[PDB]
């Protein structure tokens, strides 16, 4: 028993962490095969990020501007090109320690572990949810730019999102590996702001299914609802709309816990209207909902890679 | 920015975990150099769990009795020996994936991070903080034992803790990695309580210090305590008395942040005397005590292994 926010085994990520310096900017890089990773704005000086240019930044720069490295090894670089706001370093030597991998596009809702990481070494690992509005509540300092996260399935390693910049409320934003940014985003030190945030409903529900499964079931009421009937009382209080693929989606925690999703739906009603009064569920005064149903299925059956 | 419950990258930790079979009974053993640790209820059936004679169950087996298993690789056992609720298991295959490690036993408040394994393959990495009562808030199932909690500096992975059992609270026990149990508690499925836990007040403090470096500022008052004073009205809410060396401890803070202890123990103790109102410290509507002081300057830093 006990549930708790938990990240993958991060190995398999560690070993493709890498050092990214272009003349005195230094952040991370991942290494997959003969190709390296990293944030585009590794060839940006302090002045540049404030309106940069980066398809002109890359003329001036050849191969052995880019300094890799892989720990104490230098990897020469023997190419090098961009791909929306990420850049790809050819490197001579592939790396031995490459795991199963993709690249993914997660979608909002979704989960997954981040890798920090300064000078190329791992410093710590978390789980984030990408936030409605394409952030993720984040723990980033200077120079983890290309900090990386993932998701593993079995041995795959899924590779969701590349670390760039931080945003005026704390929160961070970042690209998928293709370099594409989460949100409407763009890597330049301007003035932007993450949008209105949302509760993400379907993640509410799992982290309830979870409470149950782990004995606190104080909040279940005798009553059951409709989806229309929920979702109006939910939007109210700045919940995602549920719908059915997300009720289908929530099937196996529900014939787990013999807990119909609509009956849970009716118990998240009422907390959503008359509060917690005082009271926790797993330990939290406030309704959790950066635990994707997935994540709670793996935590409660062990799951393991 | 930002602030997160941040693990350990669990890569060192993840390349020494086997998977441990003695007859019906499997769970994960961490396999440093040419041993094997784990703990030594492996060599219990589930009858003898409720009352076992573990000295007598070990005299009937035999090396050749103990499967262990690093991936599909089967490790074969030369030897057994049994220390305090630890086996120790010889195998004729040195792990070239060892660490450099130590053993080491953390005090009541410090933290370290719980790499979850089933069947001797890494499930989840999370931060856990050694109770007062010796117990910790861990996220377990069948076949978790095994699993291990380790710090990490540098390059040096210290590992503090094994999972044992789980508690009717839902918390878990374990033991140092010479078998030595934290706290009261014994290797067998009999009635065991954790004692009345108390809040860890170095590590509320730190966090309170983690909330102003991250902008969180709205609990600072104008006010002073002293030691004693502070500690005399923190008593009545169960918080641990704090000692001068935890002062002395969160002199880091207190100096990047140019906030004195003693004026943030005065901060604390209104919080305590007139809750939060409905308000927030770093996400949280509870205060949190998990955090020490390293894992605060450690995130805050940026300090990378
Ligand atoms: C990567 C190394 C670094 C990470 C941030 C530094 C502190 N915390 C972080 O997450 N990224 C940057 O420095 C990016 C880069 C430059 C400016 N920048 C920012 O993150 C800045 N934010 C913004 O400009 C915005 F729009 F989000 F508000 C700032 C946090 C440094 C002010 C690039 C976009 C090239
Ligand atoms: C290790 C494989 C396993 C981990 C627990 C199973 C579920 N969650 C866990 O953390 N440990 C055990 O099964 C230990 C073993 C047997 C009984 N046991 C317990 O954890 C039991 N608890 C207790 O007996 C006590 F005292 F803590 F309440 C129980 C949770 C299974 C009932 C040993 C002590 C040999």
């Amino acid at each position: 028993s006990g549930f708790r926010k938990m990240a993958f085994p991060s190995g398999k990520v560690e070993g493709c962490m890498v050092q990214v310096t272009c003349g005195t900017t230094t952040l991370n890089g991942l290494w997959l095969d003969d190709v390296v990773y990293c944030p585009r704005h590794v060839i940006c000086t302090s002045e540049d990020m404030l309106n940069p240019n980066y398809e002109d930044l890359l003329i001036r720069k050849s191969n052995h501007n880019f300094l890799v490295q892989a720990g104490n090894v230098q990897l020469r670089v023997i190419g090098h090109s961009m791909q929306n706001c990420v850049l790809k370093l050819k490197v001579d030597t592939a790396n031995p320690k490459t795991p199963k991998y993709k690249f993914v596009r997660i979608q909002p809702g979704q989960t997954f572990s981040v890798l920090a990481c300064y000078n190329g070494s791992p410093s710590g690992v978390y789980q984030c949810a990408m936030r409605p509005n394409f952030t993720i509540k984040g723990s980033f300092l200077n120079g983890s730019c290309g900090s990386v996260g993932f998701n593993i399935d079995y041995d795959c390693v899924s590779f969701c999102y590349m670390h760039h910049m931080e945003l005026p409320t704390g929160v961070h934003a970042g690209t998928d590996l293709e370099g594409n940014f989460y949100g409407p985003f763009v890597d330049r030190q301007t003035a932007q702001a993450a949008g209105t945030d949302t509760t993400i409903t379907v993640n509410v529900l799992a982290w309830l299914y979870a409470a149950v499964i782990n004995g606190d079931r104080w909040f279940l009421n005798r009553f059951t609802t409709t989806l229309n009937d929920f979702n109006l009382v939910a939007m109210k209080y700045n919940y995602e709309p549920l719908t059915q693929d997300h009720v289908d989606i929530l099937g196996p925690l529900s014939a787990q816990t013999g807990i119909a999703v609509l009956d849970m739906c009716a118990s998240l009603k009422e907390l959503l209207q008359n509060g917690m009064n005082g009271r926790t569920i797993l330990g939290s005064a406030l309704l959790e909902d950066e635990f994707t149903p997935f994540d709670v299925v793996r935590q409660c059956s062990g799951v393991t890679f």
